C-alpha cells in the first residue's frame, strides 16, 4: 500500500535522488544539506510529501510553497511533481496531488497553482481530469521570466 | 502627477481591496473576487506573509503585490503576482515605477531571479522585457499556467 505523508529531516536523502530524477526528465545546486537547512529549519519557505510504500521507501515527492493571488486569497502552488517511472499510472501522482488539496484547505487555501511543460502532455491531460484550468490556454497568460543582468537593468 | 511608491501597511488594506474590486468590475469578473480586507491585512501583516505589497500614492492609484517561490530550477526568486493603476492615472509610468522597484527588492535582498506573467494581449510590455534580457516561457518553453480553482479544489480534498 502507499501513503502520501509530510516529509520528515530523515527523507532528504532520497528526496535530493528525486530531484535529481524529475529534472533529467524535464531536461534542465541542493545538497541534502540545503533540504534541511531550509526545508524544516523552523521557518520553511517549502514543505513536501514523500510517496513511501508500506520495504518501506520513498518512491516520489511532491513539494509546493504558499503564494498569494488577489482573487480569493491564501494559494498554494504545487511546484515539483514526479514519480518513479516503475510506479506510475497506479494511482500515486494523483494521490500525492489530492493531500495538497487537504493541506490547501488545512491552511485555508481555496485555489492551488503550478507550471507544466507543454511537451508533458500526459501530465497535462492528468490535471485536466482532475480539474485544473489550462489558464495559459483558458486565458492567455504568459509565463516570463529575467535572469541575472535582465532583472538588473529592469530594477533601473 | 505627485506620486510616491511605497510599502504597503495594514491600513492600505481597504484601499487595496477597493482597487482590486475596480478592476473586477472593469472586466466584468466581480463575481470572482473571494479575498477579504482582513485577510489582506492577515495574509500580510501578522506571522509570515504570504505577500508584499508597494502602492502608488499620491490617494492611493495603484498596487503591486508580490512574495518569493521555491521552485527547483534556480532556488529562492522574487515573484510578481499583479499590478494595477487606476485608468485615470494609465499613461504616467507608475505601473513601470513600480516593477522597477519590485526588482530592486530583489536584488537588496541578494536575489536576481525574477519571474512573473504577461497577458496575451500586451504586445508591448513582452517585447519591452525582452529588449531587457527577459524571455517569454509559454510561447517558447511551453511552460503552461494550470490553475486548480476552487470547484476542482475542494473536491480534490474529499469534500
Ligand atoms: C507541476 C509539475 O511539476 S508537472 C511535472 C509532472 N511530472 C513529470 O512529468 C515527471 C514524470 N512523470 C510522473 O512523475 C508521473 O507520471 C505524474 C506525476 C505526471 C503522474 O503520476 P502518475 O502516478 O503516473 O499518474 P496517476 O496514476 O495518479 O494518474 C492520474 C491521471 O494521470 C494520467 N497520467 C499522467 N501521467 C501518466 C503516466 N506517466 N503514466 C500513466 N498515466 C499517467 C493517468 O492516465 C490518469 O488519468 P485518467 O484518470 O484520465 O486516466
Amino acid at each position: 500500500s502507499v501513503r502520501i505523508r509530510e516529509a520528515k529531516e530523515g527523507d532528504c536523502g532520497d528526496i535530493l535522488r528525486l530531484i535529481r530524477e524529475l529534472a533529467e526528465f524535464e531536461k534542465l545546486k541542493i545538497s541534502e544539506e540545503a533540504l534541511r537547512a531550509d526545508g524544516f529549519g523552523d521557518n520553511p519557505f517549502y514543505h513536501c510529501l514523500v510517496a513511501e510504500i508500506l520495504g518501506p521507501c520513498v518512491v516520489g515527492y511532491g513539494i509546493y510553497y504558499f503564494i498569494y493571488s488577489t482573487w480569493k486569497g491564501r494559494t498554494i502552488y504545487l511546484e515539483d511533481i514526479y514519480v518513479m517511472p516503475e510506479y506510475r499510472g497506479q494511482g500515486i501522482g494523483s494521490k500525492i496531488i489530492k493531500k495538497v488539496a487537504e493541506v490547501a484547505l488545512d491552511k485555508g487555501c481555496s485555489q492551488f497553482r503550478l507550471a507544466v511543460l507543454d511537451w508533458n502532455q500526459r501530465a497535462m491531460d492528468l490535471y485536466k481530469a482532475l480539474g485544473a484550468q489550462d489558464l495559459t490556454e483558458a486565458e492567455g497568460w504568459h509565463f516570463f521570466c529575467f535572469q541575472g543582468e535582465a532583472t538588473r537593468k529592469l530594477a533601473g
